[PDB]
């Protein structure tokens, strides 16, 4: 029979009335406000890409190595869902060593990049990983070596296998890089299918496993596209744990995530897209496995 999920009925009411902007601004109005004193210290000015996007002190990731422990990155710890994410800005030319130090120290297995290095004529992220196997990168400040092992290029995203080595202990780890290359700044994915096909690739890699440290997610500021990716993933995980779409309150989950980093989801259309992604993803969560193959085809990755 036909049965609308509660979220589908809410989506339709909002769409019909054209109230996405109002719904979104209300979330902005109710969002948490916490201090970012460390982010604002004079010595950290050059460690921040945007003066208006900073990590709260209570949830910021601290680098381990007495000199300066600051990186613009936040731990989004979703207690009910039991999954954590580190959301961070695209690293700067002087913070690529810090970025990989954070990946090492936090034991992350995957890095999710949702932007291109150049967008709208400006450099939104440093070229922080090696583009050629034979041109490995050594971060002198943090003593790490990063090598490109292989890459699988699809039409709108690429997955790279990287080797990160702590030169101090000579221990090495495989880091998976998931790079979404067709998601515009302040925009939305081409379709729920393209987005979900990508999120499922990250999921299938095992990078979100609780056995690993938190996946690192970023775009340029690390709040819009990054927020959309984590909101959709957490909502789908909550639905999955309970096998009940009705126990999922998307706006409530977003406000919970905003307790850990400011400005997650930057436009009303990103919020609308998040609903679309969760509604479509619910089909797979609730047992229609065949939809994953459908997304792969509609995504036109090949
Ligand atoms: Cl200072
Ligand atoms: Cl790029
Ligand atoms: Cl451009
Ligand atoms: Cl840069
Ligand atoms: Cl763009
Ligand atoms: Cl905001
Ligand atoms: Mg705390
Ligand atoms: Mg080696």
């Amino acid at each position: 029979k036909l049965e609308f999920m509660e979220m589908e009925k809410e989506f339709e009411q909002i769409d019909k009335s054209g109230s996405w902007a109002a719904i979104y601004q209300d979330i902005r109005h109710e969002a948490s406000d916490f201090p970012c004193r460390v982010a604002k210290l004079p010595k950290n000015k050059n460690r921040n890409r945007y003066r208006d996007v900073s990590p709260f002190d209570h949830s910021r990731i601290k680098l381990h190595q007495e000199d300066n422990d600051y990186i613009n990155a936040s731990l989004i710890k979703m207690e009910e869902a039991q999954r954590s994410y580190i959301l961070t800005q695209g690293p700067l030319p002087n913070t690529c060593g810090h970025f990989w130090e954070m990946v090492w120290e936090q034991k992350s297995r995957g890095v999710v990049m949702l932007n291109r290095v150049m967008e709208k004529g400006s450099l939104k992220c440093a070229q922080y990983w090696p583009q050629k196997e034979e041109k490995e990168m050594i971060f002198e400040d943090t003593n790490l070596k990063l090598t490109l092992i292989s890459e699988d290029i699809k039409s709108y995203y690429t997955v790279r296998q990287l080797e990160l080595e702590n030169l101090t202990t000579q221990e090495t780890r495989e880091i998976l890089h998931f790079h979404y290359t067709t998601w515009p700044d302040f925009g939305v994915p081409e379709s729920p299918a393209s987005f979900l096909n990508f999120l499922f690739k990250v999921r299938e890699s095992g990078s979100l496993s609780p056995e690993h440290g938190p996946v690192v997610v970023h775009d340029s500021a690390g709040i819009g596209r990054s927020g959309t990716f984590c909101l959709a993933d957490t909502c789908l995980l909550l639905m999955d744990k309970r096998k009940d779409p009705s126990s999922v309150d998307i706006k409530k989950v977003l406000l919970e995530m905003r307790k850990f980093r400011m400005g997650l989801i930057q436009t009303a259309d990103q919020l609308r897209f998040s609903y679309l992604a969760v509604i479509e993803g619910a089909k797979f969560i609730m047992g229609d496995s065949s939809v994953q193959d459908q997304w792969k085809e509609l995504s036109h990755e090949d």
